[PDB]
């Protein structure tokens, strides 16, 4: 009998000042948040938070930008109050990366550790400049990286899913969870977008100053190029979703890493078939 946590925290601070210009020392991160235990798993020690919030994070080759999310969205997701682990999914070898299917191993492989309710995708190198864009699930799928900077602080369209988004337990299974074919740069988002108008759900964002969110900039990542399929495969989710995604999906976890702030699963997903 732990008193739920109050509906919205009461120990948000709004917006933020964020750089990406310095060191990090994750043994410090770690330090500065004693709170969060083996593998970056919280939960608030005086109230029971609704939110059993898993963070996945596509991932291969960004330790750096990695760091910086550890050190930015850990002191954020805390005092939001959340129940969360984060998970990034290292997608092993050398060969062409896929975002979503990344993603699926997530939410497969989170489920194994506790009974999770709400999904967070979260691209490695995108900050959330205000903690009041709430890193958890609604009752309609929730885009959270609404005002990027590198797209002037709006929606580059206005369906536009990418960047960072949370889907409840029941929404991604709705929809069959993602699709697993989207290989390199591009569409994998707005099939996801698809997939969710096609189940009868619309995108739930915070105001576009709260959603405001940074890019680390980089250049372009190696085996990611822009999948020349994509136009083609994003006009057909409505046929494809019914069998390519969970119900599709298998992958070979080579490695399991608890770390102090991050538990990583390294996998192999293969190549096109
Ligand atoms: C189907 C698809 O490709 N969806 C993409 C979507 O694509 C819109 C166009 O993007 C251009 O590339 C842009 C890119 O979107 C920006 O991030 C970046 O700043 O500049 C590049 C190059 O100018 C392509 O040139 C064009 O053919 C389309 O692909 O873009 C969104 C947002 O990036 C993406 O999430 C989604 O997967
Ligand atoms: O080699 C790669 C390609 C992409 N990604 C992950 O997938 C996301 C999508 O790729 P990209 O950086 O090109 O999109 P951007 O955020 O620049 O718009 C990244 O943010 C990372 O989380 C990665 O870790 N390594
Ligand atoms: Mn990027």
């Amino acid at each position: 009998s732990l008193p739920a946590c109050p509906e919205e925290s009461p120990l948000l601070v709004g917006p933020m000042l964020i750089e990406f210009n310095m060191p990090v020392d994750l043994e410090l991160v770690a330090k500065q948040n004693p709170n969060v235990k083996m593998g970056g798993r919280y939960a608030p020690r005086d109230c029971v938070s609704p939110h059993k919030v898993a963070i996945i994070i596509p991932f291969r080759n960004r330790q750096e930008h990695l760091k910086y999310w550890l050190y930015y969205l850990h002191p954020v997701l805390q005092r939001q109050q959340l129940d969360y682990g984060i998970y990034v999914i290292n997608q092993a070898g050398d060969t062409i990366f896929n975002r979503a299917k990344l993603l699926n191993v997530g939410f497969q492989e989170a489920l194994k550790d506790y009974d999770y309710t709400c999904f967070v995708f979260s691209d490695v190198d995108l900050i959330p400049m205000n903690d009041h864009n709430a890193y958890r699930c609604f009752s309609q799928p929730r885009h959270i990286s609404v005002a990027m900077d590198k797209f002037g602080f709006s929606l580059p369209y206005v369906q536009y899913f990418g960047g960072v988004s949370a889907l409840s337990k029941q929404q991604f299974l709705t929809i069959n969870g993602f699709p697993n074919n989207y290989w390199g740069w591009g569409g994998e988002d707005d099939d996801i977008f698809n997939r969710l108008v096609f189940r009868g759900m619309s995108i739930s964002r915070p105001n576009a100053v709260v959603g405001t969110t940074r890019h680390i900039r980089h250049s372009r990542d190696k085996k990611n190029e822009p999948n020349p399929q994509r136009f083609d495969r994003i006009a057909h989710t409505k046929e494809t979703m019914l069998s390519d995604g969970l119900n599709s999906l298998t992958y070979q976890v080579l490695d399991v890493q608890r770390y102090p702030l991050y538990t990583q699963i390294t996998v192999d997903i293969g190549t096109p078939s």
